[PDB]
């Protein structure tokens, strides 16, 4: 398991991403305030670690904003769409 992967657990699961109910490992764009999802991932990632250029926020932000960008074109995921739904 991806560490990085279960900040998403909650920072995606504040609502700001969609993920599928037998899809937990993946992540679908919805178009909502990622400004509150990042914050929610710094949130959850690290109290307010607020420092010098030390601690770059960069990080997350680049995290979820990979995650988002990666995924991102996506907004139902493909596997239901390839399958069938019970
Ligand atoms: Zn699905």
């Amino acid at each position: 398991e991806d560490q990085e992967q279960w900040a998403m657990q909650t920072l995606m699961g504040s609502g700001v991403l969609a993920r599928c109910r037998i899809h937990n490992d993946v992540i679908l764009d919805s178009g909502n305030d990622a400004s509150s999802a990042y914050k929610l991932g710094t949130y959850l990632y690290q109290k307010d670690n607020s420092c010098n250029l030390f601690n770059t926020l960069t990080e997350a932000r680049d995290a979820i904003k990979d995650a988002y960008e990666s995924y991102c074109g996506i907004d139902d995921c493909p596997q239901c769409s390839k399958y069938i739904d019970d």
